[PDB]
């Protein structure tokens, strides 16, 4: 997965949210704080995890 | 899954980033255009799904 410094997400928050919707994946964002890192991704990708979930789980 | 606008997220990113890990709890991120919306979750969070996912494909 694609990783990104706190600073440089940041700096650039809108191409970061750009580029994951636009590319269906998602990426990291590296903190010196282990307890701040996150994963940012897509709505849409992030439904279709859950919309998958909930399918395979009734199949 | 609480929602919070692009302008408020940009200007309390850490507060965020650290409530998705403290909470264990993803967040949306709503823009104007929804082709930007994101969704945020910790690291921690994320690595359980994926972690789960493998696990219950393995069972």
């Amino acid at each position: 997965m694609e990783a990104v410094l706190y600073s440089t997400f940041r700096n650039h928050l809108k191409d970061y949210m750009k580029k994951v919707n636009d590319e269906f994946e998602p990426l990291t964002v590296v903190n010196k704080n282990p307890d701040e890192d996150i994963v940012v991704l897509s709505k849409s990708e992030w439904d279709s995890i859950q919309e998958t979930l909930r399918i395979a789980q009734n199949k």
